[PDB]
This record gives C-alpha cells, structure tokens and sequence, in this order.
C-alpha cells in the first residue's frame, strides 16, 4: 500500500525539524491526518491518532504490534534474553511468562482476604494523617502522594510499607524521579543507535546512572526480603511468588524466573506504578480546588453513601457514579501519558489504508483519543458529565483509553483503579481543599516530560 503522509524529511536530519511535543503532534494530525509518518532521529516512526487508528493497530493487528523497540543501553541494567522484565520486554515468551505472572499475582492478591485492598486502605489512613499534620498551612501535596503510592507497590512487591521519613524510602523515591529525567536526552538516542559507543566508560556510566542506582537500592531491599521469606507459607507478596517460581525453575535455562529478572520485574512495577498513580492523584486534587463545586458534589455523594467516619471500600464504588465520573474525568483531562509507550511492528500491517513496514516504531497518541473533539462534548474542559448521562448514570465511552489497548495495555489498571478510588475518596471524605488565598489561580495546563504533571501548586487541606 501507500506509506502514511507527513512533513518532507530533511536529507540527514529527516523530520527532526520535547517540552512541546504533544502540541506539535496535534498540529501534524490536523495537517496530515490520523496516521502520519515521522523520521525522528534514525528511527522510522508512525503516529496513530484517534480511537479507530489506535484500535486497528493494537487490537485488530494486536499480534503484529505487541513488540517494543529494542533498547541496547538496557544491557547496563542486566537485561538479557531470559531477563527483560515486562515493560520493555521484547514480544515473545520471556515477556508473556512475566506478563501472565504479574497479571495473575495481582489477581490472586486482590482476592481471598483482599490483601491489596487492605494495604491500600491502610495507606490511605496514613496519607490522611500526614495531610492533617499540615492543617492551617498551604503545602505541595505531590511528595506525600508519591510516598503513599510507592508504599502500595512496596506492599505488593515486598509485603511491607515504609515510614514517610525513612531514609532508604526517601532515597529510593528520589532516585526514581531522577531516573525518569534520564529517559529524556539526546544521549540515549546516540547510544541506542550506535551501541558500540557504550565501550566508553565515560558515556556508559552516565546514561543510566540514576536508574542503575535505583536498582542498587532495590537489591538491598530484595536481599533483606529474601532473609525473612517463609517458603513454608503461601506467598504473601509478588516477590515471594516469584521466588517460589524461581525454585521450581532451577535447572531450566528457558525460564524467565531468575535473579537477574526479579530485580528488573520489581523495578518495572515501581517505575510503572509510582509516577502514574501519583501524578494522576496530583491532577485530581488540583482539579478539585480549581472546581470546588465538583468537589462539594463528590463530598455530598460520599456522605450519603459512606458517611464521615467509616473508611471507603471498593464495594462503595458501584454506588458512587458521580465520584467515578470525576475520577475518570481526572484521568481523561489529566492525560498523563499523552504519547503512551512506543510499540514496534513485527510485521508489515495496514492501518487506515496505509502500509506500515515491519520494524516501524509506532507512537499511540492516547492524548488524541482522550481529547478527541469528535467524541467528547468539551474535551479541553474539566467536565465530569463526560462520564454521566442525563439520569446520573455512570457511562464509560470507548474513547476512555488512558491505559492504552491490546496485549501491552497497562497490566496495573485494576490496582490503579483501586488506588485512585480509595485515595481520592478517602482524602475528600476528611478534607476540604482550596487554593491558598493571595496565591494565583494555578494553571490547568500541565508540563510535558513523557509524563504530564500538573503545574506546581499548593493547596489548603481543612478538616471536615
Ligand atoms: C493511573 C495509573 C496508570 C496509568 C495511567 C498507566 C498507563 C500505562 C500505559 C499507557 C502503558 C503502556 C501500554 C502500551 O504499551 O500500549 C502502561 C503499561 C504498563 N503498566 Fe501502567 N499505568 C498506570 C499504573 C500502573 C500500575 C499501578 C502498575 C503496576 C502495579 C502498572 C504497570 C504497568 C506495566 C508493567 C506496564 C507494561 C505492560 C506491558 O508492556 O506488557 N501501571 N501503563
Ligand atoms: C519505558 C519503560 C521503562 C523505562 N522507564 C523506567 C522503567 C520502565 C518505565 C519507564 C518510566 O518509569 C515510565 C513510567 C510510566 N510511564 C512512562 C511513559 C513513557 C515513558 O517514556 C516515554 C516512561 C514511562
Ligand atoms: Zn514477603
Ligand atoms: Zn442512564
Ligand atoms: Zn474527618
């Protein structure tokens, strides 16, 4: 077929002609259409916009678009054929085994005595207390949200939480957010393109110094956890399930259950689960002080269904359509992963009539789905009625894809939903939130850095 249209590529730079990327892509779509081509660096890229283009690539041709672009520098992090974690794992057996293991482990920990929900519920109480200690004073909520959300992954993975002032916990979070910044920069581009340049210790010890330090701190926690593990008892957490799997797999060089993969898998869940759920909650509180009327309506629904004393539970969610709408609207408007995570074609395919060669990097423009003017009533406004009908029933349109779609769609979504509902409703249950007086109305526009964070703001949290 015909290759997707796009801007004429320069001789050597191509289409290279960061902080404003999601805006630039919205301009190219209106200019060239829902499926267009770019030559970013030395990589051939196809951008997909709208639900139809994204679905066709990820669902209809799901088998041919489930791969990731190779990332040579991950060799520095201990990556190998049977140890690719989940997130950046090439499509194949090493990815599928670990994908099925996390999906299933999350499922099992979410059933029975409901340990995940219990961990989340306790973490919310801790988060509430930490908020109450700021009573009367404006503060940035971001740090505390990070800690609460990081402890939930800590609970999932190592069966413990950490105190909010614990030294190692703090360094761990610090290294994780520094490591995120290392995802951006020209360096990793050149290094992934010309991997032989990695033999220069100057460049190799710089490209992933924070992620490598992040992993070092994790090992120390895994080493401790390995001492306390009781293999005579059912696995309490994901690391123990993994460890048990690793024992059975001793002698099998085909297994992806090994020590090198364990640290990558745990780091993946932290990386994937921290900044997303936290940033989203940070969007949520911002939108609640920018729109206090919505806040009050949520608080009314909370009193009528839950009360001012009892802790929110997940069974409440089905009886709180307005709060559910709002939380979905926080995700849709917040749009925290506008360009998602890159896929690669493992086979020539057809999308919207155009030919996509094998080995093409696909960018799924999720933002273009969440903000589609054809689908949403007022996509650039915060509008909880995007998820309500006239009767007040919660409705989830198909264009709600903040977790992407197909085989690689967020494996964390059920946990994320749980965290968003329990943290959000718990906070609004006990506190009224507002902009501090004599401070400027905070911007509803985010800052892009792969992830989109709300603009820095402070709030007041007043007990109810
Ligand atoms: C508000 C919360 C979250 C959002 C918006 C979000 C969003 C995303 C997106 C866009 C992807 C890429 C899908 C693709 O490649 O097409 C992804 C993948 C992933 N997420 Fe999430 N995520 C969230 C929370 C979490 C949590 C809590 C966990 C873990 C407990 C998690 C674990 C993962 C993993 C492991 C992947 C890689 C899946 C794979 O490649 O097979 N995420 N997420
Ligand atoms: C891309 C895969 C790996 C590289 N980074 C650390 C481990 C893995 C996760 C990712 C980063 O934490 C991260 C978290 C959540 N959403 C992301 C979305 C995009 C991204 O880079 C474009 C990095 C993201
Ligand atoms: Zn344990
Ligand atoms: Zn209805
Ligand atoms: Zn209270």
């Amino acid at each position: 077929g015909k290759l997707p249209p796009g801007p004429l590529p320069l001789p050597g730079l191509g289409n290279l002609l960061f902080q404003n990327t999601p805006y630039c892509f919205d301009q190219l779509r209106r200019r060239f259409g829902d499926v267009f081509s770019l030559q970013l660096a030395w990589t051939p890229v196809v951008v997909l916009n709208g639900l139809a283009a994204v679905r066709e690539a990820l669902v209809t041709h799901g088998e041919d678009t489930a791969d990731r672009p190779p990332v040579p520098i991950t060799q520095i992090l201990g990556f190998g054929p049977r140890s690719q974690g989940v997130f950046l794992a090439r499509y194949g057996p090493a990815w599928r085994e670990q994908r099925r293991f996390s999906v299933s482990t999350l499922r099992n920990l979410g059933l029975g005595k409901k340990s995940l929900e219990q961990w989340v519920t306790e973490e919310a109480a801790c988060l509430c207390a930490a908020f109450a200690n700021h009573s009367g004073r404006p503060f940035r909520p971001n740090g505390l949200l990070d800690k609460a959300v990081s402890n939930v992954i800590a609970s999932l993975t190592c069966g413990r939480r950490f105190e909010y002032d614990d030294p190692r916990f703090l360094r761990l979070l610090d290294l994780a957010q520094e490591g995120l910044k290392e995802e951006s920069g020209f360096l990793r581009e050149v290094l992934n393109a010309v991997p032989v340049l990695l033999h220069i210790p100057a460049l190799a010890g710089k490209v992933l110094r924070f992620q490598k330090a992040f992993l070092t701190q994790l090992d120390e926690l895994l080493t401790e956890h390995r001492m306390t593990w009781d293999p005579a008892q059912p696995p309490r957490d994901l690391t123990e399930a993994f460890l048990a799997e690793m024992e059975k797999a001793k002698g099998n060089p085909e297994s992806s259950f090994n020590d090198e993969n364990l640290r990558i898998v745990v780091a993946d869940l932290f990386s994937a689960g921290m900044v997303t759920t936290s940033t989203t909650l940070a969007w949520g509180l911002l939108l609640m002080i920018l729109h206090p009327d919505v806040q009050r309506r949520v608080q009314q629904e909370i009193d009528d269904v839950i009360g001012q004393v009892r802790r929110p539970e997940m069974g409440d969610q089905a009886h709180m359509p307005y709060t559910t709408a709002v939380i979905h609207e926080v995700q849709r408007f917040g749009d925290i992963v506008p360009l998602g995570v890159t896929h690669m074609t493992s086979r020539d395919i057809e999308v919207q009539g155009f030919r996509i060669p094998k080995g093409t990097t696909l960018i799924t423009n999720l933002s273009s789905v969440l903000k589609d003017e054809a689908v949403w009533e007022k996509p650039f406004r915060f509008h909880p009625e995007h998820f309500l009908d006239a009767q007040g029933h919660f409705v989830k349109p198909e264009a709600f894809l903040p977790f992407s779609a197909g085989r690689r769609a967020c494996l964390g979504e059920p946990l994320a939903r749980m965290e968003l509902f329990l943290f959000f409703t718990s906070l609004l249950q006990h506190f009224s939130f507002s902009v501090p007086t004599g401070q400027p109305r905070p911007s509803h526009h985010g800052v892009f850095a792969f992830l989109v964070s709300p603009s820095p703001y402070e709030l007041c949290a007043v007990p109810r």
